[PDB]
């Protein structure tokens, strides 16, 4: 019951009992929370409530200080002072944005906009409130019961009555009962057991968690040094990494640094190269996803001592991680760990990659568990953000993804990798104009294997996941005449479309959001629909920037189709 205001940092003992995170408020600000919102319960060592028997008066605007206890207007003694007096609430040591953040439901984009345009402490209140609201609601979907078990990879499901049903994507992970975590893909449903337990009938919940509080800021205050501080540069750096030396120096002359790395521009190369320039430094490589850390591991396995590297895995192990480094050895000079599994340690340089996919919660967790001399944030605000499962009204723009992306979109990034080495020029040219203001350059020539076709087709829906069978049919007609594409990866914005494409075409499939950070020779993309999800420029950017040799885009949107600097196909 001891703390300081979360708005002006004035110590007090008053906590709001209506806020889900019960923050500490001083006497001057508590008055504005209570007199401007619906939040009227104030908490202290003793609940501010009428102490008279049988009274339900909890509104502090209706309460009075009588003697040492608190009473309402119908029970207060003659000599009593109003608790809410002189723009203050009685407490020891005797706001609009805070009010919005405290009263919002996190379903509108404006909520997330405020949560990133506010003060740091407010940013941390919003983050923890959001996570809480996300969790307190994950308990309101129906439960799953197995009708019949057909194969080892497919089941029949029966859903509970009264509650809504959660979608069947990997984003919606489930805990089985403790038979292990499970994911489902949309009659028959495909099941994926983190273990090889033969899911039987009579078996049966959405994963959840407990919102631990936060303490560290999203970004530590910036520090600009006069020279490389805390690190010892080499003087014989491989020529393969020589282009990044001027950037590798800025990292050492600053507390934190921002790198915008468009697709195929060499982000992982910059990351592992930072260690070769500082060969004595302890480096923690972290990201929110397991695939990102594994990508950084695979890159290290080529340029770094395989004996100074460790892949930290959570004891609760769902996906397969990297199995070529020492597992769970925090003592190594090179530690590769997801944010949630971060140990409480120290380092010289911390590298946080895939920053577009980070939440302000993740950023705080890192600035806490990891105390370091230099933090490096690598990503691209023109790529996809982390899913905000409560956001249903409005679109979150890149400047509101997190604090780092806001910086990259407002003041600019500290470093910008401007040469794409992966994609054919046709792709590079298209994205450079679409999201990079023509600042992205192409190293490769035009492949002449980048084609586009405008075909709206027919849109069917499995619940809400979209499907366009006619667009799959067009792809089938294309594969019969382009054999070199039988190895192509099918990519779409919809899981259901991918499922239908797997069966009809036989190609490996991937959603755009799951394709992020992956590269492929040939890519086949069907927009499937003309929706805000299907036409998002970040999503379209990621999708087409996956191809190294060729791409075929079956388009549903006239604008994005015209912008594709590809050869048009007819059929
Ligand atoms: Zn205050
Ligand atoms: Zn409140
Ligand atoms: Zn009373």
């Amino acid at each position: 019951a001891v703390g300081a205001c979360v708005l002006c940092n004035s110590q007090t003992s008053l906590r709001c009992g209506a806020c889900i995170r019960r923050p500490f408020l001083c006497c001057k600000c508590c008055y504005d929370h209570v007199i401007s919102t619906s939040h009227k319960l104030v908490l202290s060592v003793n609940p501010y409530v009428c102490n008279a028997p049988g009274c339900d008066v909890t509104d502090v605007t209706q309460l009075y200080l009588g003697g040492m206890s608190y009473y309402c207007k119908s029970h207060k003694p003659p000599i009593s002072f109003p608790l809410c007096a002189n723009g203050q609430v009685f407490g020891l040591y005797k706001v609009t944005d805070f009010n919005a953040i405290a009263t919002c439901d996190w379903t509108n984009a404006g909520d997330y906009i405020l949560a990133n345009t506010c003060t740091e402490r407010l940013k941390l209140f919003a983050a923890e409130t959001l996570k809480a609201t996300e969790e307190t609601f994950k308990l309101s979907y129906g439960i799953a019961t197995v009708r019949e078990v057909l194969s080892d990879r497919e089941l029949h499901l029966s859903w509970e009555v009264g509650k809504p049903r959660p979608p069947l994507n990997r984003n919606y992970v489930f805990t089985g009962y403790q038979i292990g975590e499970y994911t489902f893909e949309k009659d028959a449903v495909v099941y994926r057991g983190t273990t090889t337990y033969k899911l039987n009938v009579g078996d049966y919940v959405l994963t959840s968690h407990t919102v631990m509080p936060l303490s560290a800021p999203t970004l530590v205050p910036q520090e600009h040094y006069v020279r490389i501080t805390g690190l010892y540069p080499t003087l014989n750096i491989s020529d393969e990494f020589s282009s990044n030396v001027a950037n590798y120096q800025k990292v050492g002359m600053q507390k934190y640094s921002t790198l915008q790395g468009p697709p195929g521009t060499g982000k992982s190369h910059f990351a592992i190269g930072l260690a070769l320039y500082y060969p004595s430094a302890r480096i923690v490589y972290t990201a929110c996803s397991h695939a990102a850390v594994d990508a950084l591991c695979e890159k290290a396995l080529k340029y770094l001592p395989i004996d100074k590297c460790s892949r930290i895995i959570p004891a609760r192990a769902r996906v397969e991680c990297f199995d070529k480094f020492k597992v769970n050895s925090t003592l190594e000079q090179y530690v590769f760990c997801t944010v949630n599994a971060l140990p409480e340690t120290t380092a010289d340089i911390v590298v946080f990659d895939e920053i577009s996919m980070a939440t302000n919660y993740d950023l705080s967790v890192v600035n806490a568990r990891l105390r370091a001399k230099h933090y490096v944030y690598i990503g691209d605000p023109a790529q996809l953000p982390a899913p905000r499962t409560l956001l249903t009204k409005g679109t979150l723009e890149p400047e509101y993804f997190n604090s780092v992306c806001r910086l990259m979109k407002t003041i600019g990034p500290d470093m910008f990798l401007g040469t794409c080495r992966r994609c054919p020029a046709e792709i590079v040219d298209t994205v450079s104009a679409l999201v990079y203001d023509n600042k992205l350059k192409a190293h490769k020539d035009k492949s002449a294997q980048c084609f586009k076709m405008f075909y709206k087709g027919v849109i069917t829906h499995d619940v809400s996941s979209a499907i366009n069978r006619p667009q799959i049919g067009v792809v089938r007609e294309f594969l019969t005449r382009n054999p070199a594409w039988r190895k192509a990866v099918f990519i779409s914005p919809y899981n259901s479309q991918n499922a239908v494409a797997s069966k009809i075409l036989g190609l490996p499939t991937q959603t755009v959001d799951s394709s992020q950070g992956s590269e492929y020779d040939y890519v086949i993309f069907t927009q499937t629909t003309e929706t805000a999800h299907s036409c998002n420029v970040n999503r379209f950017n990621v999708a087409i920037t996956r191809a190294k040799v060729g791409i075929l885009c079956i388009m549903s949107d006239r604008d994005l189709y015209d912008k594709l600097q590809f050869t048009s196909l007819e059929i």
